[PDB]
């Protein structure tokens, strides 16, 4: 039943939320609107509040609101942001126009450890057994990421991880000397075919590196520099792949460059595990098709330490028939609605 609500001015727009949420903190915007860190009186936690910014202004506004409502309410494994509470101020769906997500608040994100301290092998055996767990999950839910990098990998102070940002860029936001860019696989950067979930192991890759040496595996300084730094470390495409690239266009550019042969990784990344090297040349083949998946990395010799057969668990299904729906504004909203209503908070 209905809790009461309070309003506050934040974010120069009214927030209006219920009780058990206090000290709203705004913290910067997330996907699609703005955030605070509150204090959950009901659980102890700290969490993080989204409100929706106007979740019905067009159909391609409607449908995402729906999208992310339908994602976060679905995932449920340790290693995944899910969702802790949704709710509306409106009374019913007549008066429906905001939404509020809420989920876990983590210390930082995993740029900020990248950046503030060293990583030790040990450490990045754990993040990455974290996220190819986390991806195990998502990926047996037929759910890709498709923009996974260390800013959308939440981390607490016990180097706990959760993937943030799942199954949801503007051209702009893709040009030039960028973060948004530097983990994408070649084929989903260059269109090169009808892409698939192997696009996220080649980001957790990049990653991989990048924990590994603290510096960044292909910075880019725009799309075809970083193919270069690509196809440098993992050589020109073989006949076998040219002809998955169904884009002629694409393919025949390809074809314009010198061939280069496959790298040594022993001697890219020098001093690492050997262990590793070996993980790095399974996740970074050019070939999506070809590409280790989580599952089986997981099973790799270097998370023997972390390692659990029965304790990586895969998704309920995931039915996002309603991605191919051509729905009105008010339909995609009456089925936002019905989602919030009957939400039920985990145990
Ligand atoms: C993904 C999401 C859904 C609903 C509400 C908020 C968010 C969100 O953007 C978010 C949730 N948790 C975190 C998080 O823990 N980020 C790590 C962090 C904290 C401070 C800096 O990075 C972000």
């Amino acid at each position: 039943e209905r809790p009461t609500f309070y309003r506050q001015e934040l974010n120069k727009t009214i927030w209006e939320v219920p009780e058990r949420y206090q000290n709203l903190s705004p913290v910067g915007s997330g996907a699609y609107g703005s955030v605070c860190a509150a204090f959950d009186t009901k659980t102890g936690l700290r969490v993080a509040v989204k409100k929706l910014s106007r979740p019905f202004q067009s159909i391609i506004h409607a449908k995402r609101t729906y999208r992310e409502l339908r994602l976060l309410k679905h995932m449920k494994h340790e290693n995944v942001i899910g969702l802790l509470d949704v709710f509306t101020p409106a009374r019913s769906l007549e008066e429906f126009n905001d939404v509020y997500l809420v989920t876990h608040l983590m210390g930082a994100d995993l740029n900020n450890i990248v950046k503030c301290q060293k990583l030790t092998d040990d450490h990045v055996q754990f993040l990455i057994y974290q996220i190819l767990r986390g991806l195990k999950y998502i990926h047996s839910a037929d759910i890709i990421h498709r923009d996974l990098k260390p800013s959308n990998l939440a981390v607490n102070e016990d180097c706990e991880l959760k993937i943030l940002d799942f199954g949801l860029h503007t051209d702009d936001e893709m040009t030039g000397y960028v973060a948004t860019r530097w983990y994408r696989a070649p084929e989903i950067m260059l269109n090169w075919m009808h892409y698939n979930q192997t696009v996220d192991i080649w980001s957790v890759g990049c990653i991989m590196a990048e924990l590994l040496t603290g510096r960044t595996l292909f910075p880019g300084t725009d799309h075809i520099d970083q193919l270069k730094l690509i196809l440098r470390l993992v050589g020109t495409p073989g006949a076998e792949l040219l002809k998955k690239i169904s884009s002629e266009s694409a393919r025949n550019y390809i074809q314009s460059l010198t061939q280069m042969p496959k790298m040594n990784f022993a001697n890219v990344f020098i001093g690492a595990n050997p262990l590793a090297v070996d993980l790095l040349e399974k996740m970074l083949v050019l070939d999506s098709d070809k590409r280790i998946t989580a599952a089986q990395a997981l099973a790799h010799a270097y998370f023997a330490q972390y390692h659990d057969p029965d304790d990586e668990p895969v998704a309920d299904p995931y039915d996002q028939s309603f991605e191919s729906r051509d729905l009105l504004i008010d339909e995609w909203k009456s089925l936002t609605y019905d989602e919030v209503i009957s939400f039920v908070p985990p145990p």
